[PDB]
């Protein structure tokens, strides 16, 4: 018998936890005839802050973590290519290109641990109190949180006060005033009642989506090393492309029943199209050409990785 403590930042409810991780450990148990024995603490429930999930992983203070890559900037340079403005397609094809990517030309962010899945949201959705964001002008002086430095930056460009932090302190940063509104998909939004605090939601028209923001399932490396040959196969198994395709997928699905309690709960829901639509790609390629030469001075080839997620998206897009 083996237990493995895994532990995460969003509450117990949350589709991460109920829907993800929970169901991969009870996969994981059946097929480890009960030996493999996840121990799930959401909500932080083992201390420390969300940022720190990868620290903590990585030095064995947990064994398992999921997280956002972006909690902890810099960290995870290569990862930051497929957070620019207007490059996702459904997380079902992203998160397969993001999978790839790191077990090919990305692998060195993520050398120091074992990696269980990398792949991300539905793209996101923009949210205010009740304002329709109906373009770009929509947003000034508008302070708009963001989860990452990437989007953070995103924001900015499209007119934008950005406000950064983790999804659990949004709620509490709109009732206070902190902020007018925020980026997340719908997914994440009513584990933390986001849906009741925010009544206008904009999407975007066509075949990529304003943003997303990648998720890493990671295992301590020595705990992995550590396992027996037949539970590491037992990881594996659960492990890699096809779990980061079946993340996807779910992911996707995740958004409908979320959409509909946002409209349930008296949402407007408009999607940007045309002119405003056009707006917003345009400023999306200033963030696209910095972020490549920002790559370059940290040493990536960051042309030959804005194409390589670029085909690889698109790759996998059926
Ligand atoms: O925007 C985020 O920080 C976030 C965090 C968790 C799930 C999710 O869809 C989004």
């Amino acid at each position: 018998e083996v237990v493995l403590k895994f532990h995460s930042f969003p509450p117990m409810p949350a589709n991460s936890n109920a829907k993800f991780v929970k169901p991969w450990s009870e996969k994981v148990l059946a097929e480890s005839n009960g030996e493999i024995k996840v121990e799930i603490y959401p909500a932080m429930q083992l201390g420390g802050k969300p940022p720190q999930l990868v620290d903590q992983v990585r030095d064995g203070v947990v064994d398992i973590v999921w997280t956002v890559a972006g909690y902890t900037p810099g960290r995870f340079p290569h990862l930051e290519a497929f957070e620019l403005p207007f490059m996702p397609a459904s997380a079902e094809a992203t998160s397969q290109a993001l999978q790839e990517y790191v077990d090919t030309v990305a692998a060195s962010d993520l050398k120091d641990y074992k990696v269980l899945a990398v792949f991300c949201h539905a793209p996101g959705k923009i949210h205010t109190k009740e304002k329709v964001i109906k373009s770009a002008a929509d947003l000034n002086g508008m302070k708009m949180r963001g989860p990452t430095r990437v989007i953070t930056k995103m924001l900015e460009g499209l007119g934008a006060t950005p406000v950064g932090m983790p999804v659990p302190a949004v709620a509490g940063a709109l009732s206070k005033g902190v902020i007018d509104g925020m980026v997340v998909p719908w997914e994440i939004m009513p584990s933390f009642k986001l849906h009741e605090l925010t009544k206008a939601h904009t999407t975007v028209s066509g075949s990529r989506g304003l943003y997303t923001t990648p998720f890493l399932f990671l295992m301590n490396k020595a705990k992995y090393e550590s396992l027996s040959d037949e539970h590491k196969k037992v990881i594996d198994n659960n492990a890699g492309l096809a779990l980061a395709k079946l993340a996807g997928q779910l992911w996707d699905g995740f958004e409908v029943p979320a959409r509909k309690l946002a409209l349930d709960a008296g949402g407007t829901i408009h999607s940007l199209s045309g002119g405003p639509l056009a707006e917003m790609k345009a400023a999306g390629e200033g963030l696209e050409k910095d972020w490549i030469k920002s790559a370059n001075d940290r040493g990536l080839d960051g042309a030959m990785l804005v194409k390589t997620a670029k085909d690889l998206i698109s790759k996998y897009d059926k």
